C-alpha cells in the first residue's frame, strides 16, 4: 500500500497535483505496457494509411473508419466497467476489514491468564502464538506474498511461528482440506486447560477469551470466503472483452482521415489523437485498477502489506502478553486532580 | 465455483487476457446457444432480403429496418438490466455469507464438553452431528445439488449424517412445515442434558454453546429466506422481455441495407454486424450471468460447491471434537523466548 | 409470494423464458388495466386524427405532436423512477428481514425451562404464546392480510393465540398507544417468575432468554418503524406524476403522422406504436412493481405470506417447547465412529 | 410524518393516483412559492419580449435565448442532484433508526428490579425516568420541535420528566459541553445501588441492564453525530446553485420564439411551456424534498413526530415498570393443549 | 465542521438560499484559486485570439477550437468523478463513526469500580485516562490537527493526558511499530488488578468493562485502517487528470469564435462563457470537495473538530467517574406518581 493520507490533510491549491508526480503505485506504472502497445498499433495503422495504401485502398479504409467510429458506441463500455469496478472496490475494502488483528485477544490474555512464573509466561505466549498461527495459515492460503515468504510449513517453523512439536502434531492430524482452523481448536483447548489448572479465575473470563477467539476465526473464514468465491469469471471476461474490443475499434475509427474528403469530424489532421489516447488512459486505466484490486493480497505496489502486518502482530502480541503482563506504571495523581 | 484468485494476484500485462482462454465457467459456454440462435436468425433474414425479396419488397423492408433501428432505443435495456443485475449480485454474496459453518460451534464443543471416555466422545460427536444435520437439511431444501445428492431422508441416513433412531424420531414428530429446525432443538436439549450430567462445567459455557447454536440457526433462517423470497417474478419477466424485444428489433434494424440507396449509416456493406453481435454478447451475456447467479445453489459451473462444503464441514467437525479433544502439542519455549 | 427459485437453479437455454408464461404474480396481471386504458386512449386519438379532423386541423395536430414528442424528453422519467424503485426495494428486503421468528427463543425455552409436569409444560407453552402474541399483534398492526384475519382481539382469542383471561388483563391496561409491546413485558415477568420458582437454573440462562426476547422486540420495532415511517409522500407523488405526464405526452407525440408530409421519423405508418407500447410496458410496469412492493404486507400475489408464517410459527413453537422438551433420540455410535 | 402505508397495501388501478389529491405533506405545498415565482418570472419575460421589445431587440433576445437553451445543458443538474438526494435519504433513514426506544430497557427493569413496596416502585420509575430523560435531552438538542416544547430545563421539570432535586443536581455539575449524558451515569449508578441493596438479584442481571443502557447511549450518540456532522455545506451550496442557475437559464432559453423566424424547435407558439414547468416541478421538487429531509427533526409535515414519541415512550415505560411489575394474567391451558 | 442543521430544520422558501451567503466552509473559499487561474487563462487566450493572431492564425485557432470542443466529450469526467466522490463520502462518514467515545466505558467505570476513598478515585481516574490516552494516541497518529497540538509525547505529558511515570514506562517498552495500543493493555491489567483487590465485585462486571475496552480498541483500529489504507493513488491520479484535461481542453474549445464565420454554436459573442464557468464551478468544485473530505482529520474548515472532541471526552470522563461516582439526586416521587 502506498499511503498518502498525511499529504492530503488540507484542501489547498493543487493538493492532488503533487501526487501526479509520484511513480510508485501510479496509474502510469500500471498502464505503461498497454499504453505503449495501443500507441504503437495506432501509429503503425496511421503510417499504413498515409504511405502504403493507394487511392482506392484509402477510400475503402476511410469508409471502414467511419463505420467503426459510428458503431463502436454500441459497445457499453461504461455500463459494464462501472458495475465491475464497484464490485471490485466493495470486495477490496471488505477484504481489508477481514484481516485478523490479535489486539482484542491479547488484551484479555495479558490480563486474565495469571502467573508471573515460567508456566504462566509459557501459557500466554503459546495462546498468542496459536492465534497468530491461525492468521498466518489463512494468510498464506490467500496471499501470494505470504506464501512466497512461507512456501512450506518448515519455513513457518523456522520463523518461530510454530514449534517442531506443533509441526509434528499438525502433520499427524489427517485432513484433505485446508488446516488453518487447527490452531483455533488448539487455542480453545489450551484456554480450557489453563482454566482447569487455576490460571483463569472463572468461566466468565474463559468465555470472554473464547468469544474473542471465535471472532478471530470468523475473520479468517471471511478471508477464506473472499479467496474461494472470486468475482464470477464471466464478469471478468465480459469486461475485458468490452474494453479491448472498444479500443480495437478505436484503432481504426479514430484515425485522422484525409481533410480534403471533408468528412464530418475529420476537418483537422493533428496526427496524434490526444483525446483518443486520453480516453484509453481513463477506460483502460479503470480496468487496470480493477486488475490490481481484484486480489489485494498479491505483490502489487498498492496491495496490502501482509508480511509487515504479520511481523507487527507477532511482535506486539508477544510483548503485550509477556513483557506487559501485570506490569503497570505507578499510580499517581493526574494534573487535573482536586483534593476533597 | 471456478476460483482464479491466485492467477490474478499481480497486475501485469494482460493479467485478464489469459482468463479469456478458459471454457469452464466462461461467458462463451453460457451464451453459446442464444448466440447461435441470434446469429442464425440474423443471417436467415439477411439472405431473405438479399436473394428472395423483389424491388418493392426490398424497399418496404428497408423502411421497416430504418423504423426499427430508430425506435428500438425507446426500450430501456440498460436501465432495467443494471438494476436487475445489482439486485442479483447483492443477493448472491449475501447468500454465500449465510451458509453455516460449524467452526465456531466445534471450537466450544471440543473444549467445553468434558470426558475422554466413550460417553464424552458420543456427546461431542452427536452435538456436532446435530448442527451439521441442521445445515444439511436446510441446504437440501435450498439447493438442487444437495437435494439430488440426498433425494430422501434415507439417503441422509445412509451417509451417516443421521442415525436410524434419529430418523424414526424425526419422522414421529408431526409438522406440515419444513423440519430443518428439529436438530437445533435436539442440540439445545442435548447440551442441557450434558450440563445436567456434569459434562459441561457451568451455565456460562452452556450459554456460550447455545448462543453459537442460535447463530447457526439464524444462518439457516437467512438461507431459508433467500430461497423462499425470490426476486419478484415481475422483475425477471420485465428484464427478459426487455433484452429479447431489443434484440428481436435488432434482427431487422441492424441489417445491412443497400448502399446504393444512400441511407445514413448504411454506406458500407460488411455482411456481418460485428458491433451488433458484440452488443448482443454484452447485454445478453449480462442477462445470462444474472440467470446463473439468481440461484447460486444449483449445478452451474459457477454455483456454490455445496456438496464439497458439506463433506468438509462433517469431516472437520468430527475431527475437531473427537480426535482433537484435549489433545494439545507439548508446551515448549518458542524461538523468541527470553530468559528472566 | 410466488417462489420460483427451484425452477431457475441452472442457467440453460431460455431459463427465464418459461417464467414468461406464468400469470400469477406476473407483470401482465399488474399492468392489465393501465395498459388497456393507454392503448384505448392512443387508438381513440388515432381515429380522431385519421377520420374526424379536417386538413387544417390535421396540420395543427401534426405540429402539436412534433412539439410533444420533442419536448417530452425534458421529463426525467428514468432519473426519478430509478431512485424511487431503489428505495422501495431496499425497504422491501429490510422489511422481510424484520419479521420475527420464534426459533431462537424456542431453542432456549425448550431446553432451559425445566419440568416434565403440568406446570413446566404450562410455563413453556405460555412463554412461547406470549412471544408469538407480540409478533401477531405487530403484524396485524402492519399487515392488512393479518388484520382481515383478526379484525378484533376477540378473533385473536378465538384462534387460541390469547386466552380470555389474558384478553381481560390486556384490556384492563390503559394506553392510548399501540399495545403490541405488552406480551414482551409479560414474557420477561413470567421468565423471572419461572426463575424464582426454580424452573430456570440460574440467572445466566434467564438472561440469555431475556436477550432473545429483546432481540424479538427489536424486530417488532423495526416492523413498526417501516409501517409508521412510509416513503415520503412527496416522492410517490412526483414519481407517479412523472410517469403519467410522460405517457400523456406520448399519447400525442407518438401518433403516426401522415407520411406524405415527410416529417422526420414519420416515414412509415404502422398504425400500432409497438415501441411506444413497449416503453409503456417497461416504465409503467416499473412503477406498478414499486406500487406492489411499497407495502409488502398486503394481499398482492407477491406480498409476504404473513398468515402462513403465523401458522407455521405457532405450530413449530408449541411443538418445540412441549413435544420436544427433553425428548432426545437414543444416543448411538455414528457411521464414522472409530474404536480406540 | 404523513403515513399512508395502509392505503397502498394492494397494487390496484391507480393506487398512487388517490395520493395525488392529498395536500398535507404534498409536493404542491412544498413547491408552491418557488413555482409561483418561476412562473411569474417566465410570463413577465414573455410579456416583455412580446409587447415591449422592438424588432432589433427581439432579434437580440432570440439569439440570447437560443444561446441559453443550447448551453444550459452544460450544467450537470441530475449529476449533482442525484448524489445529494441519495446522501440526504440515507442519512434520513439512519437518523430515524437512531431514535432511542425504552422498550428493551423497560423489559429488564420491570422484571429484574424487585420489590412491590414503595421503594421498589420508586427505583423502577426513577430508572425509567433517567433513561427517558437522556433521550429527551438529546432530542431537544437535535430537534427544533422538542426544543420549542422544552425551551429551558424548567419546562422539562414542569412536564414531570425531571424532579426539582434532579434539576438542582444537574445544574450543580459544571460542564462546558452538552449534558445529555448525565442521566445515563445516574442510571448506571442507581442500578448498581439497587443491586447493592438486594433489589437486583446478581451481577448478570445488573450487567444486562447496563448493556441495554449503553445501547441506549449509543443511539443518543448517533443522534448527536448526525446533528453535529451535517452534510458538508459545500454540497448544499453547489446543488442549490446548480438548480437555480439551470432554471434561471431556462427563464430565457425556454421562451416561445417567433415562429416566423423558423428557429428549430420554435415552430409552435403555445404561450405556456408545459414541459419546462414540468421539468421545474421534477427538479426543483427533488431539491425541495432534500430541503425537507435534510433535518427530519423540524416542524415539517413529513418530519419525525418527536413530541408524540416522547409522550408514548414516557407513558409506556412508566406503565411497564410500575403497573405491570410482576402482574401476570392467570396461567391457563391454551386452546391447543393436549392432555398426556 | 461547519454545522448548520438547526438553520434548515423546516423547508421554507429559499431555506438553502441563505446558506449561499456564508463564506466559512463554502465552495467559494475552496475553489477561489483554481477558479481565478482558469478564468485568467481563458481571458488571456481570448485576448490572444482577438488582438494578436492574424487572419490565417485565427482560422487555424478556430479549427483547433472546433476540434477540441467536439472531442473533449471523449473524456468521461462524470463517470470517474461520481465513483471517486461516492468512495470519498462513504469513507468520510465511516471515519466519523470510528472516532472513539468514552461514554460507554465511563458509565461502567463510574458505577462498578467501588471506593469513595483516595484509591478508588485514583483507580477510576487512571482507567479513564488510559482509555482517553489510547484515543489521543491514535488520533495524533491519524490527524494533523492533533499532531500539531501534540508534536511529541512531552506535549501529551504537559497536557495531563499522561503522567511522567507513564511516559517513562511507555518509552521503556521497545516496539518498532505504532504504540497506540499500549494504554489498552494497561487498562485491562489495571481493571484486573482492581478486581483482584476487591474494587470490582465479580468477573461479570470486570468482563463487561473489558468488552467495552475492546470495543474502544476496535474503533481505534478502524481509524488506523482508514489512515493506513488510503484511497488507491491510481484513482486520485486518474480523477485529477480527467478534470484537469477536460478544462484544459475547454480553455480552447469554449472560446467565442468569430460570428461572421457562421460556425454552429458560435452565433453570439458574449465574451464571458457563463455556462463554461458554471461547468467549471460544478465539476472542479466536486473535485475540491473530494480533496477536502479525503482526509477529514486535517485543518480544513469542514474537517472534524478532533481537538475539541479530545477536550470534551477528557473533561466528561473525569467528571463522570470522579465527581459523579455514587452521587445520585434524592429519590422522590415523580409528577405522574399514583398512590396505591
Ligand atoms: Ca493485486
Ligand atoms: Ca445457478
Ligand atoms: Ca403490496
Ligand atoms: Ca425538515
Ligand atoms: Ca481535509
Ligand atoms: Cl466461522
Ligand atoms: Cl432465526
Ligand atoms: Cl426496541
Ligand atoms: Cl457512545
Ligand atoms: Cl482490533
Amino acid at each position: 500500500t502506498v499511503t498518502y493520507t498525511n499529504r492530503v490533510a488540507d484542501a489547498r491549491l493543487g493538493t492532488f497535483s503533487q501526487l501526479l508526480l509520484q511513480w510508485k503505485g501510479s496509474i502510469y506504472k500500471l498502464l505503461y505496457s498497454e499504453f505503449l502497445i495501443f500507441i504503437s498499433l495506432y501509429f503503425a495503422i496511421s503510417l499504413v494509411y498515409r504511405l502504403i495504401l493507394s487511392e482506392s485502398q484509402r477510400l475503402m479504409f476511410e469508409k471502414l473508419a467511419l463505420y467503426c467510429n459510428s458503431y463502436a458506441e454500441l459497445i457499453p463500455v461504461s455500463f459494464v466497467l462501472g458495475f465491475y469496478v464497484s464490485l471490485v472496490v466493495s470486495r477490496w475494502w471488505a477484504q481489508y476489514e477481514s484481516i485478523p488483528w490479535p489486539d482484542r485477544i491479547m488484551n484479555l490474555v495479558s490480563c486474565n491468564v495469571d502467573g508471573e512464573d515460567e508456566y504462566g509466561r509459557l501459557l500466554r505466549r503459546t495462546l498468542m502464538r496459536y492465534s497468530n498461527l491461525c492468521s498466518v495459515l489463512i494468510l498464506r492460503s490467500v496471499s501470494t506474498a505470504v506464501y512466497k515468504r512461507f512456501p512450506s510449513m518448515e519455513h513457518v517453523v523456522r520463523a518461530g511461528l510454530m514449534t517442531p512439536e506443533e509441526h509434528k502434531k499438525f502433520e499427524s492430524l489427517n485432513s484433505p482440506h485446508n488446516k488453518f482452523w487447527i490452531p483455533c481448536v488448539w487455542f480453545s483447548n489450551l484456554a480450557v486447560k489453563a482454566r482447569n489448572e487455576g490460571r483463569i479465575r472463572d468461566s466468565v473470563l474463559l468465555q470472554g477469551i473464547l468469544n474473542e477467539l471465535n471472532t478471530l476465526r470468523s475473520q479468517c473464514g471471511r478471508l477464506y470466503g473472499y479467496d474461494w468465491i472470486s468475482i464470477p469469471l464471466v464478469y471478468t471476461q465480459v469486461v475485458t472483452v468490452a474494453v479491448y474490443s472498444f479500443f480495437l475499434a478505436c484503432l481504426i475509427g479514430r484515425q485522422f482521415l484525409d481533410p480534403e474528403k471533408a468528412y464530418p469530424g475529420h476537418e483537422l489532421d493533428l496526427f496524434v489523437p490526444v483525446f483518443t489516447f486520453l480516453q484509453f488512459f481513463f477506460y483502460a486505466g479503470w480496468l487496470k485498477v480493477a486488475e490490481q484490486l481484484i486480489n489485494p493480497f498479491g505483490e502489487d505496489d498498492d496491495d496490502f502489506e501482509t508480511n509487515w502486518l504479520i511481523d507487527r502482530n507477532l511482535q506486539v502480541s508477544l510483548m503485550a502478553v509477556d513483557e506487559m503482563h501485570q506490569d503497570l506504571p505507578i499510580l499517581e495523581k493526574d494534573l487535573y486532580w482536586n483534593e476533597p
